[PDB]
């Protein structure tokens, strides 16, 4: 009865893009990056990899360093349009999000930046996993094209949040995009509310 | 079509009350404790806190420690047992475990707990969360006798792993019991294949 709504973090809520691009740039002044207007693909590593040999590896170096995620700006309108939708009434927001696979810092400063930007009680809030189609819910608001994984048929409808690296992709027709924050996500949700 | 199981972590795959009562005798030796035979409900601070004032707050003072849940033990069978389970055809495993509040130490020590027993590889099967009722699964081995949240009709069947603190506890006739993990946990899971 309750509408479940699961957004993801990183590039819907954490600024994720910017951060990694403007400290990869700092520490590693001499080599050649991606601009965000030049993102492709979900996959950061992957696309620094096809750039030049040994950048994949310094792609990962920047968020697998302390403070990386902690550090990440809220994207606009994110914070406010989360606290507005968890007010709701029949309205149950989850923030779900996938650590990487060196868990010395991220998941920590992933639980700080939830307490920083949304308040302690916001904590009961975060489910943490690498398989999104596990985790039951009417809607899913995520920048990654592909959500895979143990679950074939995921009870969420997957909107698109768009971001650099995907707002070129045409996608299969029933699948539907929420643009920016400033779009009308209210819009979406009453979509899926009997 | 593959059969999906959640296993809790603290109480089933782990041994929270022996190390938990251990680490709280060593820490107060002039305080009363509750023997494990004497342990009754889930919240073991609440229990502690009925037993004399200021007892609540230094019990949670031990698993709010560094290193408390990295130490914690096994419980006996468990890691075998999780490791036959996840090697079955048609079967994926996920740990599902529930962090405290304080989170400076608690998800990291997890995973890293998971990475020690299990190897890097079982890492992608970890999903933290408060709200076990939004994972989807035909199963969840778990020790707390009332799981509850957003979810009012939960996917898996709830099975009650066998704990000090429920041992005593009369289910109502549908629910069911994991004793241990030298007790059939092959016939509960063969029980919800088609
Ligand atoms: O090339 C990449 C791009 C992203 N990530 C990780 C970083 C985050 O931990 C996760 C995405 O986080 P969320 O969007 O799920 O919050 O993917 C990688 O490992 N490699
Ligand atoms: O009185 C208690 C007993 C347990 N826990 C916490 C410790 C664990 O983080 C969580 C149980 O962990 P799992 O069984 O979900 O792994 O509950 C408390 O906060 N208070
Ligand atoms: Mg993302
Ligand atoms: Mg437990």
């Amino acid at each position: 009865r309750a509408l479940r709504v699961l957004v993801n973090m990183d590039g819907v809520l954490a600024d994720f893009e910017g951060g990694f691009l403007r400290k990869f740039r700092a520490r590693f002044p001499d080599q050649p990056f991606i601009a965000l207007e030049d993102r492709r693909g979900f996959w950061v590593s992957e696309q620094y990899g096809r750039l030049r040999p040994g950048l994949s590896e310094k792609a990962i170096s920047i968020w697998e360093s302390k403070n990386f995620f902690f550090e990440l700006e809220p994207l606009p309108g994110a914070v406010e349009a989360v606290k507005e939708m968890a007010s709701l009434q029949n309205t149950d927001v989850f923030i779900c999000t996938s650590p990487i696979k060196m868990f010395k810092y991220c998941p920590y400063e992933k639980y700080a930046w939830v307490e920083k930007y949304f308040g302690p009680d916001f904590l009961e809030q975060i489910v943490l996993t690498r398989d999104k189609t596990v985790v039951s819910a009417d809607l899913l608001i995520d920048d990654r094209p592909d959500i895979t994984g143990a679950e074939p048929t995921p009870s969420w409808e997957h909107v698109l949040f768009t971001a650099c690296h995907n707002q070129h992709l045409q996608l299969q027709p029933p699948r539907r995009r929420l643009h920016s924050w400033a779009d009308d996500w209210k819009a979406i949700l009453d979509s899926k509310r009997p």
